[PDB]
This record gives C-alpha cells, structure tokens and sequence, in this order.
C-alpha cells in the first residue's frame, strides 16, 4: 500500500475523498491512511481494494473469487468504481472504469439469481447483514446508495420488498377483500380472507400496508375538512374547527420535522419535502395575518394565502399516493416529459408576444397605460390559442364604437382615431395576420406536442417500470423506519421517543462455487471438441507412420 | 373487422380511470382557489358545490369560467342575501372598491388552463398511443 | 416421425464420419503391426 501503490492515482483519490459526499469514500480513505500510517480485521478486503484501484480487471476478479464475501464485495466495489470513475477527466480512464463497474455490477446481479432460486430464505437472511469493517451496511443499503437500479429491479428483490411491506400479513387473499378487511374490526369472521399462513387480532395493525391505507384515508379527510373550514365559514374570531385545524396541521408538521431530524442532509436535497416545507412556511404567515384585524378587509387577504397553500397540499396528496400498483408507474414519466412542456411553452410564448405586438398596431398611437397594454397583450392571444379568438374585436365584430379615449375611463380596448369619422384600421393585413396566428398556434403547435409526447412515451416506456419499482422501495423503507403507529398516537409516540432519546455465508460460498461451475460449463459449451479429436487423429497417424518406419528399419 | 376494435377499449379503460383521478384533483384545487375571490362565507351547500364542480369542468372543455373575475371584470350582479337564488357573487368591496386582486387570481387561471386543457388532455393521447400498438397484435386473437 | 426428423436435421454426421475414419486408421495400423509380427 506504500511502496508498490505509487502516487499517480493515490493523490487524486485522496483529494477527491477529502470531500466526496460518500461515506464509503471516507472509510476507504481512513483505511488507506491506516495502511500508510501504520508502516474482524478483514485484510482480504484491503487487498481487493488495492487490486481494484489500479484497474486490474483479471487480478481483481481472481482476488474477489478467492474472497469469501463475494456478493457484498462485488456490490461495494462496483459502487466505489462508479463513484470515483468520473473524478478523472480522461476519456480513456473513464471508459475503463465504467466498463469494469458495469461488469462487476452485472456479475453480482447474475450471481444473486442462483442463490435466490436455490434458497429464498438464505438470500433474505444474506441481504440484511452488517459487514465487518468494510463499510458495514446491508446489501440493499449499498445498492440503494449505489444507483445500479438493475440489481434492485430483479424480480426476487421486488418480491422480498413486497413481502416486507406486507409484513405479518399472509398473501393468500384478493386485494379487494383485504381492503374491505381493513375496515372490519374483528378478523374472526373473515375466515376466507387469509390473515395468516387478542394476539392475531392485534398483529394486523402492525402491518405497514394497513398503516399507509389509514394514513391516506386520514389525509383525504383532513383535506376535505380543512377546505370546509377555510371556505364555508370564516369570522373575525376563530372558532372550534379552525383550532382543530391548527392542531392537525401542527401534527403533520411535527411528523415532517421528525423525518427531517432522522436524515438532515438528504432532506434538503430531496425535491418533494421542499414543496411541503414551503407550504407550511406560507401557512404560518396565514395564521400571522389572521391574528390581528388591523384593517376591515385585512383578513380576506390572509385567507387568500391560506387558499394558495391549500393548493400545495392538494398537490402533496398526489405526491404521497405516487406508488399504487399499476397506477404508480404513469406518474414518473411525466417528470421526464416535462421538458417537452417547457419547450412548448417557450415556443408558443414567443409567437404569443409577436401576435400581441401586432394586435396593438391597430390600436391608438399611444396606450399610455401599463395596466391595459399588459392586460391585452397577455390575455388575448392566450384565449385565441385555446378558444374564442380575440381578433373578433377588429374583424368579426368590425367596429363596436365603444372606446374610452380618455385615460380616466377604465374601459377595455379601443380603436385608433378614425380619420374624418372613417375607421382607419385596414383589414387587408390585420385579418390575414389573425388567420396566420390561428393556424400557427391552434392547429400546428398544439398538434405538434401530441406527436412529440408520442415519441417520449414509447421510447422510454420500457424503462419506466423499473424506476417505479425502485421508488416502491423508498416508501417501504420510510414506513419501515416509523414501524406502525396511528397518526394521533403517532404524535404521542414521537413525543415519548424524543423524551426517551456465519452458516449463511458458508451456504453463499457453496452457491458461488456452483455458479462458477455453471459459468465454466457455459464457457465450455462451445462444442469445439472436433478440433482436439482431429489433433488426436493426426497424432495417431504420425504414431502409425513411425511404427511403420521402425518395422522397416527392423526388417533391414 | 368491426368487432376487434371494441375489446381493446375494455383494457384501455385503466387510462381513463387514471386520467379522471389526476384531472379531478387539479379540478378540486382550482375550484378551491376560485372561491377564494368570493365572499368570506358562502353559507349555502347548493351554490358552493355547484360552482366548485361545474366551473373548472367547463374550463377543461371550453369557455373558461374565470371570465367572471378577469375577462368580465366586475359585473356588479351579486345577491349578497341568501334568500336570492342568483348565481355567483363578489367579495364585499371595500369603500365601493372591488377588493379582489387580479395579480394572483388571473395567473392561477392561466396555470390551470395550461395544466388541464393542453397538458393533461394531450397526455392521454400519447398514453393511449402506447396502449394500442403494444397490445394490438394480441387483440385479434381475443 | 416428423419431430424425430426435425431433431435429426442437425446434420452433425461429419463427427460420426470422422470417428469411423479414425477407427479405420486404427484398424490399418493394427493390420500393419500384425503383418510386421508375421514377418518376424
Ligand atoms: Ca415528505
């Protein structure tokens, strides 16, 4: 690690690991420093890391094959390779790093198949295992923090996560019957429904699946009640349901605060949490506004903010419900397709601005009013693109003889000063421009987006499912972190917590040996034994010729 | 040759269900924010439900309803008393001045129009697309 | 019968022909050895 390690890659690795945003990188740096500073133990892990670092694919593969912890070693090696590959700007080093990382990732993925098939329980036990001094973390813990969605997308991992989410519920009943079984208190009557493969009564509530269903029911009920409180009744002095609304919203805010506390760093990076945080930030301002009635209408203004935040809560309703069996995958692709929306908005907006520019050319020499110039230029073409073309002001409605030339009058629209009482605006160019804008926007740009959207779906539809499956894991993990607890008892439990606050490896090795035998058989399946048979035949012919020569010599 | 086209609709109804749900949530939000302009207290299930359901339901199809506030400005036709069965109303003007502010209400109308009329609708065509070609080969057999 | 023909359509008879050729070569070598033994 000191003499033969060299310094070409060591310096770059140390510099990048000083600040790499990876705990595995920090552990590797610490191990390297200990090895250099020194001048279970897990030494083979250090040897394998050394082999991997200098891009020795065959040597690294052999050393990994010798090491006992094949699966976890391969997973972490692929993670580290993918993490450190791109720090170097070389176009040659990057290619080799990516190739090796992909090879090792696919290697581990293909290895895990035989282990899962031979013994599902053995695989389940193996996945959740803390490592010893080599960045100790379970298989899925590395996989999720390693990208590599291919490994986690395999059917066995998905089935494991499905059973984990199910928990203490035996999957032997229809989904609709189970959903109806949630609403019924006693489980004795529902004999047909497969609860298992009062104790067993209380076992049901512990399932995270049931907790999620209860959570969405409670959230939708909360949304409906909050909307009723906001709109139906509002007074200068707050009343009972408003106080209960404050109580409930603070319950949700405290739950989110606890989630932030558990993982501070990822909270800021995560996009979804930001929207709800902003909504709460506006909601507290809503309360501030409703506190004191400084002005007679000063309460309506705050109610406006209350409503604006209500919109964000409506959006969060979809956010939480993302993953729902066959329903969930459709949501993800919209995020990728939003680029088309952005491009369409820009392209349409420029045409909108031009047509609004040319709409005002008909109008008087000088508008002299930001209000109406902006209002018209924005609003009119905005309808034309959707419906009820605005140019009817000039062409379809001809001249309505209703203009407020004086700026004092707040009357929409006007007409250029007629010459000698004659409407000066000429149709022969204005109306054609209206037609051109209509053709450009209503029937071309709109019908473009459908086509565009088309290609966006079919090309990326195959991958989408995988992502959904990945997303599924997250929710499970989240609901695995909080275990099971009703929301109102959840708040109390959070407060109470705040107050308080071998043989499997051998089996894996045997399965790996079997897998290596299978790989060797696949390699040998070329069926080129005829060449060796021909070589043996030639050798036999040479031996026969030599025997004949010896016989001839003996005769002579 | 006419019969096969019918079957695929049964399989494709899932897209209709998903679209209905997704559009409905946006509908509810825009209906919530439509009434923010309106008086402090509706005090009438009839008209609150009627408006919240009906208005965005047209906007998604045609004749955007926000013309009540923006396009038509103030029509000065409100029945403040609950006895009168007159559609719609305006928040009590302050000193005879229409208190409803445009600078946020009208933009929200535009955002809802963009979200529903041109994005969610044109989504479904794309979605439907993949639903056909991927499953068109099997349909005949059925 | 058709299924058996499809299975046999592999057309790998060259391996058997090579095996027969090797057997014939071995027989020729044995005959040469026998002739040499008879001479001696
Ligand atoms: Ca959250």
């Amino acid at each position: 690690f000191s003499t033969h390690f060299s310094t070409l890659v060591y310096r770059n690795l140390q510099i990048a690991k000083n600040s790499y945003n990876d705990a595995l990188l920090t552990f590797v740096w610490k191990l390297v420093a200990n090895f250099r500073r020194s001048f279970t133990r897990h030494p083979l892990q250090a040897l394998f890391i050394w082999a991997i670092l200098q891009n020795k694919k065959e040597l690294s593969k052999v050393i990994w094959e010798q090491t006992k912890g094949c699966t976890l070693a391969a997973l972490g090696a692929s993670k580290l390779l993918k993490t450190l590959a791109k720090v170097k700007n070389d176009i040659n080093a990057a290619g080799e790093s990516e190739e090796l990382a992909n090879e090792y990732e696919t290697r581990a993925v293909e290895l895990f198949t035989e282990c899962y098939s031979n013994d599902e329980d053995l695989a389940e036990q193996l996945l959740v295992y803390s490592c010893e001094a080599w960045g100790g973390s379970n298989c899925l813990e590395l996989a999720v923090e390693a990208t590599d969605q291919h490994f986690i997308a395999q059917p066995g991992v998905q089935n494991f996560l499905s059973k984990q989410w199910y928990g203490e519920i035996s999957r032997d009943t229809k989904n609709w019957k189970i959903i109806l079984c949630l609403f019924i208190i006693p489980l004795v009557g529902c004999g047909l429904v497969s609860f298992r493969k009062l104790w067993y009564y209380v076992a049901f509530f512990t399932s995270p699946f049931v907790v999620f269903s209860w959570n969405v029911v409670f959230y939708i009920a909360f949304l409906l009640l909050f909307a009723y409180v906001l709109l139906m009744d509002f007074h200068s002095v707050p009343h009972t349901p408003e106080l209960i609304l404050y109580a409930l919203v603070f319950v949700l805010f405290c739950d989110e605060v606890r989630q932030w506390y558990m993982n501070g760093v990822n909270y800021f990076t995560d996009l979804w949490n930001v929207m709800d945080t902003l909504g709460l930030f506006y909601f507290i301002a809503g309360i501030v506004f409703r506190l004191h009635s400084s002005n007679k209408s000063s309460l309506y203004s705050g109610r406006v903010i209350f409503c604006l935040d209500y919109i964000i809560f409506t959006l969060r309703l979809i956010h939480i419900f993302t993953v729902s069996r066959n329903l969930g995958p459709k949501i993800i692709m919209l995020q990728r397709m939003l680029i088309d929306v952005f491009f369409f908005l820009f392209l349409f907006a420029v045409w909108m601005v031009a047509f609004g520019v040319a709409r005002q050319g008909i109008l008087r020499q000088n508008e002299q009013r930001w209000r109406w110039i902006f209002r018209s230029v924005i609003y009119e073409p905005y309808l034309a693109m959707f419906g009820q073309v605005p140019s009817d002001v000039d062409s379809t409605t001809y001249d309505f003889s209703h203009c407020t030339f004086s700026g004092n009058e707040s009357k929409p629209l006007c007409v250029e000063l007629d010459e000698h009482n004659l409407p000066r605006f000429p149709e022969w160019i204005t109306i054609p421009l209206v037609c051109i804008y209509m053709l450009s926007t209503n029937i071309l740009l709109v019908n473009l987006l459908v086509a565009m959207f088309g290609y966006t779906v079919g090309i990326v539809q195959e991958n989408n499912d995988q992502v959904w499956k990945f997303q599924r894991y997250f929710l499970v993990q989240e609901y695995c972190n909080r275990l099971n607890i009703p929301f109102p008892f959840v708040v109390f439990a959070y407060f109470y917590m705040v107050v308080k606050k071998n043989e499997t490896l051998a089996w894996e090795g045997v399965m790996k040996e079997n897998y290596l035998v299978k790989i060797n058989t696949k390699a040998n399946d070329n069926s080129e034994e005829m060449r060796h048979r021909f070589r043996q035949l030639d050798s036999k012919l040479n031996d026969l010729k030599s025997l004949l020569k010896e016989i001839a010599n003996n005769i002579k």
